[PDB]
């Protein structure tokens, strides 16, 4: 406060320090997109070879959803159960939870569960992870020279590249687009029938011949006295090649001759499965779908990948380039620079409005030198508290130039004024200026964090989102307070050039003197007229309440957003079909699609990466994801080239002439954060009524919810619908009477039509799986059954048709279950007049109209309580409860803090315009920017008030003969700050392409606010004060 | 009794592939012995959570368990958060020579 | 001690002091690894580790002790089961393997309980019948009818090789190395004259650093970047107190 | 002078102490017998006790 005003350097030291400090904080601090905002995602998976979903959900699923319990912070439990076998079971945990033991208490109850699931599920490997929820980034691979194929590439990748990636410091779950190679034995039944052979025999001979063996040793320990030698014994070893796999010996036919595997099955070195096949710009291609492990900096994890493929590049095969189709890294490392850019335009733009007014370099460098110090300093408090550099926190930075600006401006200006008045050398002037605004500035240190703090304690998804801002600024704030107390005034002592007693330098320049006349004189006109409002104190008061009613009216017309959708350069599109139509029928879809993006949208579309047989719902043969990429921003000038337009018009081309249900979307703002777009209902079988009634109940709801298209639309099921299923009923009595083992019958169907896992051969130095499964042609249609023959108790074959029925009935390929019990999930949205807070309740009730046993419940994206409309105006309350709680203390009146507070509306009714007049919205960034303007609003007034107080108490002047000199002796600080800020927030409010979506809410809001929050503040606050005062 | 190449292709590799998605993983050894014995060390970042460090290995040892041969399973696997070298030794002997 | 042991000896034995602080063995030289990043298999990789050592001992003026760690390639008795023959004699392959496995390596069976604490039961061929090659054809198995067969009736037995210690660094096969930084230049240079001879190798083999020599250390790298920041900030304290920029020098 | 001296000294970390407890390792043409090994330990245990 003073130690340093006499001693220029002790400031310079502490100054230098938080400069050096935040500097070694830019560095050692993780640059990220936003915070860790995901509610701790856990994910149990498990597979079951070829098996149907109802023999998956009753044999792997349920034996988990019952051994699972006693688990900390458990929130709820999904269960997508696939006709592919695959069986996810997600357990969400409380936000902020111990991500790690969260993952653990699942493992324990997966182990008390292990040996209940069938042997195959056990040997096929379960996979518990702490994965994210959606794709981090994708890694494209292709063939230049065309010396390899659409599964040879997958292999090279999966055997050389993926088996490192997955082991790198919190990489939750990597998904390979395709398959590592696998020894495939293609069984032929003609050749099995003739030679008297079951797939049973084929399976055993594999487990016999291709296997590594328990060894032993010569010179065995313990030895019988002095031997010379000791050597390990090698026996039989796993087979290395298609060639020697065909060599396997089965029978030794009637006439001495041999029947080897080659003779009963076409051996092929192929894939572990044939549903997932990816096509990068139509050329055969494999990929790596990297995913996060909650509590993971991604601008860390993906910046070190890189640090795994910057090592796999030299030891490749001939012609195998990498390609980048889906990247969330080019963005956030541009979003960053492009706010840092704004924060040097924001300096250079002040360096001017700072100058104009004071028109003197070695003075201007003061309210300039402040910026770095507090900012660098901010960087420091962040680092060592709990946060990481990000978007939300980067904006706060720009948004905080405000509560840095003034108290620099006003200290500096203060001395101009002091040197414009009495005639005190820069030094003396400062202590005359500072001991005259000391507590005033220490006032705005608490009162303006009083609106800022409370919004840090926001709940759920919005939580950390708000906690970023409502602290990033707070720090920046209190560090502009201890600065403008200790370094700023100190500098004001030093480099601030002396000015003649009663100057203003009117006209006396030629350059800028004709520039000063336009102010000092107009400020005289200002004050003569602020005496003119103060006569007619009433008539403006009545203008004000109108402003308020007006304001409120505007506040209720704007719609509810969260964080606005950005164009990302990377979006995607999903493909759905009359389920159980072929992988090939699907490829005709991806082909029509990849076409559109490479036909008409060539302009913008860089690269599509379409994957066949994989859904953003779940697996199958009729599921498609097409990962797009666009060109580099600048090469897409207008709205027509921004995502909004493309996807919109894209759908109107696809489905307007189509057979199946396919549409493209922009991925919701922030990866994973898909908790904004509508609602999500679940329907629970709480009476054991079984699925077949529950498909039926979900019928009656949709059918009687589409009755109101005036409160909700899209009331539709999520996942899949009831396909038909070929059912084989084994006549035991007959089959037993023919003397054929039931164990034989099942395995020879299972292993024929679904495939079987057997041994693990070792190709090239890495074990891979051996799959026996009927050759392609002998497994396509109903009658293909009676080709299949089994060996009996005597020793002769039997057709399946001799002992089987075969009837066409139904089933569900996707059996869901919410919290153990069967359930049927729902996906519709909140009709364009009423919110989810009402579209929820007109759906919480039609569910009661249902049959006895079926129930309702809410899960995921719509289970929370949100921003405005519920509990934001209960914190807003507590923001402007505590602002008032700060002021009365300082003004020694309960009837004076009103005067400063009544300015709150004056900024709002401007910000609300910006937001209304420009097609915008009420969202986080805005509410943040709204908060900002509420601060500046008082900051500006607080002064005018404080001084008015000052000159009435410490110098004892009348009410009117005071406010005036207050409104006059500091009018400049306001106009200065105002014009600086608006011309320093100016950039954002323009801006294109890179993450500007935010940059305009942040801007538009603050600008339009900060405009009116001044050319109104300068009038009404004196009409506040005085009329607040004429009520003692 | 098994030789090392029927140890490294049957217990080793079925771990070094089911192992992943693990926090602060640094690198992974694999000494594979003609005795059978088969160490696999995963070093973690200095100052790391020694404990869940030990844990995320257990999980991926369990998603791996029933791939290794029956004997390896019944002979017991042993995951620990051990040191790297001898703390202290405790010698025992026979005075009277009534044992061996 | 060493100059007494090895100066008249047949095998490689030497005594050392355990490096300062238990576990903290991250000081004494370097540690290289060699990785099979093309699936070339071990038998070429023993071979590649050959060419490196042989062309790293060419400079005894920047590094010595460029030698492998662990063990080298011993010979192995290999038994190849003539299935066709063995099957024709009508003897189960399941039988054959277990009777060798349990004879020459031992088998874990049940857990008997001695004195109130369970311990393991091990069946394994008695000592004398498991020492040398021909000791195989003592071993007899029971057939589909019910009569015995010698192993020699259905086995080959040839002397070939193998490695008793197969290493692997980060999934892929690798061959670890242990030498030290010659008494004029540091590991910071003995590292780089070894980061390069590894490029002289066949296609597929790679280099990497692990353990005791993967870090960046004290003086010679980043201590004089903190030392800088020590006597940056000492100066940053003084000027404040002396009200001069030209007095803290003093 | 000072600087000249500063660049002549060699690089240590934390100097090796005498601990009262040290150890020695024994290696052989591998797969030579446990018994061939015992002749080694015997020559060794000898030196330390001779
Ligand atoms: C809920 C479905 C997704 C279908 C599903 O759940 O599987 C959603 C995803 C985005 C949705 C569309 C967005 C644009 C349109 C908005 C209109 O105000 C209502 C109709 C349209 C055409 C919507 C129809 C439907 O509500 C869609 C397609
Ligand atoms: C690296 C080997 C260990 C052998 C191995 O890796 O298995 C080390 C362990 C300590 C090393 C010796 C220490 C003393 C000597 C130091 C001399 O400047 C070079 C030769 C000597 C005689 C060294 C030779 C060799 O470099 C040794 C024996």
């Amino acid at each position: 406060p003073n130690f340093f005003i006499d001693r220029p350097i002790f400031a310079w030291v502490i100054a230098i320090i938080i400069m050096l400090a935040g500097g070694l904080a830019i560095l050692k601090l993780p640059v990220a997109q936003y915070p860790t905002i995901a509610p701790p995602a856990v994910t149990i998976s498990a597979s079951y070879p070829g098996a149907d979903a109802k023999t998956v959900q009753d044999t792997v699923t349920q034996v988990i959803e019952q051994n699972m319990n006693g688990i900390d912070n458990l929130m709820y439990m999904s269960s997508n159960s696939d006709s592919t076998g695959t069986v996810q079971i997600t357990l969400t945990f409380e936000s902020g939870t111990d991500a790690d033991i969260a993952q653990v208490q699942v493992q324990n109850k997966l182990q008390l569960a292990m040996p209940l699931l069938p042997q195959e599920v056990q040997q096929q490997g379960v996979s518990v992870e702490k994965s994210s929820s959606s794709f981090l980034m994708v890694v494209g691979v292709i063939n230049t020279d065309g010396t390899m194929t659409q599964e040879d590439i997958s292999d090279y990748v999966a055997a050389n590249m993926k088996d490192a990636i997955s082991r790198t410091s919190g990489v939750g779950d990597v998904q390979l687009f395709g398959s590592q190679y696998a020894m495939r034995i293609w069984m032929n039944p003609n050749e099995l029938n003739k030679f008297q052979l079951t797939p049973v025999d084929v399976i055993t001979a594999i487990k016999a011949q291709n296997a590594q063996v328990a060894a032993g040793q010569l010179g065995g320990t313990p030895p019988v006295k002095g031997q010379q030698l000791n050597a390990s014994i090698i026996a039989q070893t796993r087979l290395t090649s298609t060639e020697e796999f065909g060599k396997i010996l089965l029978k030794v036919n009637q006439d001495g001759s041999r029947v080897l595997l080659r003779d009963v099955a076409k051996i092929e070195l192929g894939g572990e499965n044939y549903d997932i096949i990816a096509e990068f710009n139509g050329q055969p291609a494999s990929g790596l779908g990297i995913k996060l492990a909650t509590g993971a900096n991604a601008l860390d994890t993906a910046a070190a990948i890189r640090a795994e493929l910057a090592k796999m590049e030299p030891f490749f095969p001939s012609g195998l380039k990498i390609v980048y189709p889906y990247d969330t890294t080019p963005f956030v490392k541009i979003s960053i620079h492009e706010v840092v850019k704004t924060l040097v335009e924001a300096i250079i733009l002040v360096f001017l409005v700072m100058y104009l007014f004071l028109q003197n370099f070695r003075a201007t460098l003061i309210p300039t030198i402040a910026v770095p110090v507090v900012l660098l300093g901010t960087f420091a408090v962040l680092a060592a508290f709990g946060f990481s550099i990000n978007t939300l926190t980067m904006f706060g930075m720009v948004l905080a130039i405000g509560l840095l600006v003034d108290d620099a401006i006003v200290v500096v200006e203060n001395v101009e004024r002091v040197m414009a008045e009495e005639g005190l050398p820069p030094k003396e002037a400062t202590r005359k200026s500072m001991g005259q605004i000391q507590g005033a500035l220490v006032g705005i240190a608490m009162v303006l964090s009083a609106v800022f703090v409370p919004m840090a304690f926001f709940g759920g998804s919005t939580g950390a989102i708000y906690r970023q801002f409502s602290i990033t600024i707070v720090s920046a704030m209190a560090l502009s307070v201890l600065v403008a107390l200790i370094l700023t005034p100190a500098l004001c002592a030093t480099m601030l050039k002396p000015i003649a007693k009663g100057d203003h330098g009117e006209g006396k320049k030629g350059f800028f003197g004709w520039f000063n006349r336009m102010f000092e004189k107009s400020t005289h006109h200002y004050t003569d007229s602020v005496g003119g409002i103060l006569r007619s104190t009433g008539r403006y008061l009545v203008l004000y309440l109108i402003i308020v009613v007006g304001m409120a009216y505007l506040f209720v017309r704007l719609p509810s957003s969260f964080l606005p959708d950005e164009d990302q350069g990377v979006f995607m599109t999903m493909v759905q079909l009359p389920a159980g139509a072929t992988q090939e029928r699907t490829q005709k879809v991806l082909n029509e699609v990849t076409h559109y993006y490479l036909t008409k949208e060539k302009n913008n579309v860089e690269s599509v990466f379409a994957v066949n047989g994989f859904g953003f719902a779940g697996r199958g043969q009729n599921t498609g994801i097409a990962f797009v990429s666009l060109k580099d921003w600048a090469d897409r000038p207008g709205e027509e080239n921004k995502v909004e337009a493309i996807t919109m018009r894209a759908t109107r081309a696809f489905s307007q002439i189509k057979d199946a249900m396919v549409f493209a979307f922009n991925l919701p703002a922030i990866v994973e954060l898909g908790t904004a777009t509508g609602f999500d209902f679940e329907l629970i079988d709480q009476a054991g009524l079984g699925h077949e009634k529950l498909t039926q109940a979900r019928n009656q709801l949709l059918a009687e919810a589409a009755k109101h298209p005036d409160m909700l639309t899209s009331v539709r099921p999520n996942g899949l619908e009831d396909t038909p299923q070929f059912k084989i009923d084994i006549d035991q009595e007959k089959a037993q009477a023919l003397g054929v083992s039931i164990n034989d019958i099942n395995t020879t169907l299972g292993a024929a039509w679904g495939g079987s896992y057997v041994n693990d051969f070792i190709d090239r130095g890495r074990v891979k799986k051996v799959y026996v499964m009927s050759e392609a042609k002998y497994r396509m249609l109903p009658d293909d059954i009676g080709d299949w023959y089994v060996r009996a108790a005597d020793g002769q074959m039997v057709p399946f048709s001799a002992f089987s029925s075969s009837r066409w009935e139904y089933g569900s390929p996707r059996l869901e279950r919410y919290n153990g019990l069967p359930s049927m999930e729902i996906l519709g949205q909140a009709a364009p007049g009423k919110s989810t807070g009402e579209a929820m309740e007109l759906m919480e009730q039609l569910a009661s109209k249902l049959p006895t046993g079926v129930g309702y419940d809410w899960t995921g994206m719509s289970y929370q309580e949100r921003l405005s409309g519920n509990q934001a105006p209960s914190l807003y309350a507590i923001s402007l409860i505590v602002v008032f709680l700060c002021l009365a203390a300082l003004y020694e009146s309960w009837s004076i803090p009103f005067s400063v507070m009544l300015v709150v509306p004056l900024g709002v009714i401007g910000a609300l315009l910006a937001a209304t007049f420009r097609g915008l919205t009420n969202d986080v960034y805005f509410q943040v920017g709204l908060l900002t303007t509420i601060g500046l609003s008082a900051k500006n007034a607080i002064l005018i008030v404080e001084f008015a107080k000052d000159l009435m108490d410490k110098e004892g002047k009348g009410l009117i003969e005071a406010t005036l000199d207050a409104v006059r002796m500091r009018l400049r600080p306001i106009l200065m700050t105002s014009l600086a800020f608006i011309l320093g927030v100016m950039p954002l409010v323009i801006s294109t392409g890179a993450g500007s979506g935010a940059q305009n809410a942040v801007g538009t809001g603050v600008m339009g606010g900060m405009v009116t929050a001044t050319v109104l503040a300068i009038f009404f606050v004196p009409v506040f004060f005085v009329v607040v005062r004429r009520r003692f």
